[PDB]
């Protein structure tokens, strides 16, 4: 099973810059969603929802089909709420039609990351749509109450090492659990990208608790929430000494993201030898847009 990625015919950089700057330009503009987070945060959720289903084993599922298109990977109850990052992207695909499911999901998770001032994603077109008997069933998303042998031997399908999930995780610096969603409730409600993940790990006083929809939650003081699966990452010796990492270092952090973030982006997809470079896009603001 082999996933090529194919470019839109006849479309350059130039191109998906303008796709770039038509997500960037409306993050700035409907900054209103969820008590003013804005739809940064989702965005980059439906990036990793969508590319999170792969299994290196086989090499189904992840970015490349758009499969989140269909029924059956649309309602999938790990994927709830993010049905308002797709509506957020509908009038930007009507825009620019030629561009594939696969590559506009991908690009709006980079297009949130750089927009809330993290790290430069470079990223690469040619996703292509597959028909809808590609779409995975659903459960292959993890779950948020297991411990730290969990989440290594989850993220061991998605061929990440212990450095990449710890890197990967500093996302949960953004946006905030809904209890609607997910039955978790709470959260910074963060839309800059910055390593405070990792420093809320370390310097808060956390506490664990019951939440109303009866889910344990960790919980400190000052308001902050973690899941399970983060408070994991400060249990286990390894993923610790990453995180202390991360927590004195904000440029190793924003590096490590990036590679991560991209290789989740292309997990699955054969770019021949001779397809372009990645891209590396400009933001509004180097732009002076
Ligand atoms: C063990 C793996 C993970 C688990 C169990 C997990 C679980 C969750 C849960 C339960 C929520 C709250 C959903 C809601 O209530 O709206 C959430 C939010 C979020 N997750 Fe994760 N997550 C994981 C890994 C990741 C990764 C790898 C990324 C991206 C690189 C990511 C990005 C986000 C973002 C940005 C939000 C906030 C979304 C919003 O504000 O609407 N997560 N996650
Ligand atoms: C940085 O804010 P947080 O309170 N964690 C979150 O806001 C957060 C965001 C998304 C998913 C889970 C937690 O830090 C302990």
């Amino acid at each position: 099973l082999v996933h090529v990625a194919s470019v839109e015919k006849g479309r350059s950089y130039e191109d998906f810059q303008k796709v770039y700057n038509a997500i960037a330009l409306k993050l700035r503009e409907d900054d209103e969603y969820d008590n003013y987070i804005g739809y940064g945060p989702v965005l980059v959720r439906l990036a990793w929802h969508i590319s999170g289903t792969w299994d290196k084993h086989d090499n189904t599922g992840g970015s490349y089909g758009g499969t989140y298109r269909f029924k059956k990977e649309f309602n999938d109850p790990s994927n709830a709420g993010l049905q308002n990052g797709f509506k957020f992207l509908e009038p930007i695909h009507k825009e620019f039609p030629w561009i594939s499911s696969g590559d506009l999901f991908s690009l709006g998770g980079v297009t949130a990351v750089q927009e809330m001032q993290g790290p430069k994603i470079p990223w690469r077109c040619g996703r292509v749509d597959t028909p809808e008997d590609t779409t995975p069933d659903n459960g292959r998303l993890p779950d948020a109450d297991k411990d730290a042998g969990y989440v290594r031997t989850f993220f061991q399908r998605l061929n990440m090492n212990d450095r990449e999930v710890v890197a990967l995780m500093g996302a949960h610096a953004l946006g905030k659990t809904h209890l609607k969603n997910s039955g978790y409730e709470g959260g910074g409600a963060n839309n800059v990208f910055t390593n405070e993940f990792y420093l809320n790990l370390l310097n808060e006083d956390w506490k664990l608790e019951k939440n109303d929809a009866n889910n344990e939650q960790w919980d400190s003081k000052s308001g902050y929430m973690m899941l399970p699966t983060d408070y994991s990452l400060i249990q286990d010796p390894k993923y610790l000494s990453i995180v202390k990492e991360y927590a004195n270092d904000q440029d190793k952090f924003f590096k490590d993201f990036s590679k991560a973030f991209e290789k989740l982006l292309e997990n699955g997809i054969t770019f021949p030898k001779d397809a372009p470079s990645p891209f590396i896009f400009k933001t509004l603001e180097e732009q002076g847009l």
